[PDB]
């Protein structure tokens, strides 16, 4: 082998999704090819989209949370809402009694990070965050390469790059309604990736860059951090939101006596030429492309979604926990701080 | 929910991925090992929980299996299915179905007139990636008029000596790598009718008779040249790449060296196939990535929920015969025009 | 090292270019560049293309051979006329006592290579044939790989693909003016190119397969040959003017205990993308590209006109010689005839 | 026709390599090898056909000798070079050109008034490939705002001792391959002015008492970042890239892995540098492609036609300050700013 056995159809477990944009929506459609998975509510400030979602999986619509909430079976409740709106919205639902899974980034503070947590493990809940590509199989299979001590020999170096065209929606770009940019939106996913590829050791200081490039909102489109790690390795996470031509995302891994690198969206070894375009490829799809096949399972949503399920269904501990979200919040409460004023901040958290 | 009993022939490599592929689907079970060796099938089936015999009818004499999975070596296969379907089993035989053209019409008539699933093992059709890069090349705006497609599949050779016996495997690389290549090139086309096929072959190894490598030049109706370029002799690790290209556009895909991981070691990883030392590839899901679970997950949907077969037992006669077509060219120095 | 010694200003070598369209331009800057060679005569039926060609390199002008012929100091004559053309041409280039380098395909038929060659051993001159790419200095380097016995083992596989969108003048698509199509034009190169990879023995059969795509002209727009050589070893060339998306030139070995392979156009190691258009760059330039450096010399024109001007002027022995066009032109015959009637084609010649 | 008469100092690996490039250029007449060890000097002259001396002034007392390259280890660079300024001779002065930011405007200043030419080492910016990447990303409508370029250079270190010397080779990884990165970086972009410099550096390697690995985050005037990636713990092959993208576009680079070669054996290529086992990707003309030949062919260009030079004192002097910079930032945690 090995192939996971298949989930299990059995147990029903109902489900609110709060958030019906993009995100509600790939967890929504991940969620419901889940046979253990009843979507009962999907909660919108916009009704619109809210019902455009409901009626796609057969759910209700509603505007108030509370409404969702009121549901006895709702057990699990699925955050996809812009950013500083997690925090309410996840202590809302974890005082009532749910458990609750809330996208990238968790919180905007480390405070709220460890509160929220604090209050998941009181009240009983599983808290559970919205890092999915350390759930990519592609990655996964990279990090098991990386763990091999005798093939690396002593890691000095990691890298991971993470570069976008920017983002959709409005809300992004205000540090009021999103925490921050690209260092915030992308940066969540770097140096959750950075840490993990080395075994999760303790970080003692940041140093990092940004700048703003576009003229609408009041937020970084570039930032390069680089991370101290306690055993001496250095890390560097290179994000940005000016970049054409297609999404990218890298890992590097260097030792002194070998490394691992793979590649998410360059790396899926599909290739296609036309002289005018093709349809069912995301843009920009004239001219030479590289294609992606199964996105959604290959950046780890899938795998995330699944363990989340068991988690709260089975009682199965979690790989990735709130510790994990902590150890990513203050790291990037850290580089935001050494950008500021222009030198390395020391860490202790 | 609805459960689906399966007895497996052949516990050895391929019966040993099928019963991994098939006991992850909470539909199914295992209920039987079917085994001429004793000690081979006494490991799988004490690996997944199933009985073992080495006696098929021990195991169609048991009314819960409903479908039986063929992993034996190639000769074997026309033999053992015909009793399976005689028994009112639905099945499905791994590659080369069976070695005659004649053989695989019986078995797909006899299917039909019992009313059961007959089910081939071409998995890389199923293979997410490829099924990607079908999806592609069949847009004709993107790709204009499709002209040529090519397929080769290299590997260092099977490891079991049976495979290198005229007698029980029925040909060499041409039989056992080109019946996907020529299965993919139809596939990647839209599965258009062959006029014409050349080919040319090869005999390396002083071990066994039949050959190492070949090529077939494949005329389809339209048309578009189909290449299929297969190899046991090819070193440094297992390639299988597809190409289809059109006046307009083209599409390509690779399946081992397009998996997106590279690693270097001064000494070796161990958690990889060898070569495990300098430059690497390594894959990941290789089960899934190869097409098995796809492919088996809906064999199993068609036994349960009648639901349509994509690929077909018409599909494996056309193999059949392209097949065979491809032989008698590489013995006569020249090109065989099918009349099927 | 090593870096081969510079030509060697001082010697003066007299040259006429014969057809002044894009390979007799080619050849007048590759040939310019070298401080021996006076480039005197542009010859070409067409006088404004003659006098554009002349004029930016400060050579004659003429329509007759004859006239440039007339000249004593030209001692060496480029031909790069319609393929038709070439026996004529160089055999009145021969008989009036000049050294003569002839674009691929050197002749259409083996007699008429043949007797060329006896002609101008007989005239004391060299003749020298246009094939390039076996002077690329990428597959040069890849070829001396390909000789390494103990790292290949046993070679059994030889393939080159060699794919183009087709020829840009009119002449290319006619027999009459052609003498075949892309298994000609290409398929002249892929020819050359699987014999030199494997040490240059000898062709026991043919067998191909081409088709015409195009409605303009009578001939081939693609072709597959498959060679078998001597030893036993499989060789394959794969050609089409009927591919998009840019130049494709690869070459891959195959040996029991090894493998090599080359990439001249895709491994370049450059990329770029744009979401306009990059000016500098052949079309198609736009979106995903991976450009082109120094595509004269890398291509190998620039390595075979200096050891073609070396033999002419130091008498220093040629690595490809008569004797090797003779069998690609041979092959090619043979490769049309297989074609023709369905069969394999033994060889003989 | 025109012959120009050279001296090379430091017969070792660059005194090497230059004295390969110079001697096939026809205008060159290499007239003497100098060199401290005498065994050395004497290997590298007997096989080029030059006198040798273990004396630079006995050199400089032949008065054909009208240009020297300075192939020695890098702390005795401002010396050498200021005696043969001082001697009335152009001069070519390998990477760092000083340690100093004072030393090397000085050594700029005397050979401005002198009237002769200064030339330095970097020869990266001359490589061909690298050259026609610079072209492209200096297309302003293709590639809109440029901000970002990034250059990763990554060696398995040194092999003589004095590079791990800090006062014989004035730094580690960041002087010997930053000096490339941040050359190169500042190339691409077309040469603009740095403001500020923050970087990290860190010794693996218990030998010597210089780093190992460097990293250097670049700001420039108009706002781009740069980075510099450099290290000497790195296995499996060199590696030089160069990144630069704007808001309309990107360009890359890739020297060593981007040759277009590949291999594969079972055992190992006699003619590959190590590792030469596995899978390899193998250079070709690495002297010509590293740019050695255009350097020198435009510094002798220079010295003879009195041709202009397009990398000057100036770029030198820029890059001996960034790495100033850079150490300072590396000791004391912060950004430093570049009021240069
Ligand atoms: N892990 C990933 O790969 C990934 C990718 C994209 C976005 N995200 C994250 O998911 C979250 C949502 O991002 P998105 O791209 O889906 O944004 P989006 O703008 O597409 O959708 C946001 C939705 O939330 C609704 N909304 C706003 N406030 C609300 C409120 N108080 N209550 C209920 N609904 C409200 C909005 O009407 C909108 O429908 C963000 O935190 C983002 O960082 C994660
Ligand atoms: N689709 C694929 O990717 C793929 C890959 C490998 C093999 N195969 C095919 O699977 C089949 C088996 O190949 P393998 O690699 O697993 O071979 P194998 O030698 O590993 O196993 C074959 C097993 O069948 C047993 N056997 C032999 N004759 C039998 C008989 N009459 N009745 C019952 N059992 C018998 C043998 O003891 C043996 O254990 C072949 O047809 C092969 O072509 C397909
Ligand atoms: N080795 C290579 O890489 C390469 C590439 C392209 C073409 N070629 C070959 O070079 C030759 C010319 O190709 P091209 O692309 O330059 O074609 P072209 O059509 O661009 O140029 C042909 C030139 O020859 C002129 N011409 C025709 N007949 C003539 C005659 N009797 N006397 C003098 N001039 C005459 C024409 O006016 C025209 O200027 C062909 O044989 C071609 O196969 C080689
Ligand atoms: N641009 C590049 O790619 C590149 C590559 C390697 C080295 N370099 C540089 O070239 C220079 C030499 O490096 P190397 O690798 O050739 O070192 P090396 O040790 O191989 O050779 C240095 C030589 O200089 C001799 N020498 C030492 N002190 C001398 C002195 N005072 N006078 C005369 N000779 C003396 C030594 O005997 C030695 O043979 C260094 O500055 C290095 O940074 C540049």
């Amino acid at each position: 082998g090995l192939v996971p056995r298949g989930s299990h159809m059995v147990e029903r477990l109902g489900v609110a999704v709060v958030g019906g944009g993009f995100m509600g929506g790939v967890h929504a459609e991940v969620l419901t090819a889940d046979p253990r998975v009843d979507l009962r509510w999907v909660v919108d400030r916009d009704e619109r989209v809210g019902t455009d979602l409901a009626t796609r999986f057969g759910a209700r619509v509603t505007t108030t949370l509370d409404e969702a909430l009121a549901d006895d079976t709702v057990r699990f409740v699925v955050v996809a809402t812009p950013a500083a709106t997690h925090e309410p919205i996840a202590a809302q639902v974890i005082a009532a009694g749910r458990n609750v899974l809330v996208e990238k980034p968790l919180v905007l503070s480390t405070g709220h990070a460890r509160q929220l947590a604090a209050a998941a493990h009181e009240r009983g809940v599983v808290l559970a965050h919205g890092g999915n590509f350390v759930y990519a199989p592609k990655f996964v299979r990279a990090h098991e390469l990386a763990a091999d001590r005798e093939a690396l020999g002593t890691v000095h170096s990691v890298r991971v790059a993470f570069r976008t065209s920017g983002p959709d929606t409005d809300w992004f770009r205000s540090k009021a309604t999103a925490g921050g940019g690209a260092l915030t939106d992308l940066g969540w996913h770097a140096v959750e990736l950075c840490r993990w590829m080395l075994g999760k050791p303790a970080i003692r200081a940041v140093t990092a860059c940004t700048r703003q490039l576009s003229a609408a909102g009041d937020v970084e489109d570039q930032g390069v951090v680089l991370i101290e790690f306690a055993d001496g390795a250095i890390g560097q996470c290179d994000v940005s939101w000016a970049c054409p031509g297609g999404e990218q995302l890298t890992v590097e891994v260097i030792g002194t006596e070998g490394l691992v690198t793979a590649d998410l969206w360059q790396g899926m070894g599909v290739e296609a030429y036309t002289n005018t375009k093709f349809g069912a490829v995301w843009e920009p799809n004239q001219g030479w492309l590289r294609p992606e096949w199964e996105w959604i399972r290959n950046s780890g949503y899938v795998h995330q979604d699944r363990q989340v399920v068991d988690a709260v269904l089975d009682g199965r501990p979690m790989t990735h926990t709130p510790d994990d979200a902590v150890a990513v919040v203050e790291t990037l409460e850290a580089a935001y701080r050494s950008a500021a004023d222009g030198r390395k901040v020391e860490m202790n958290a």
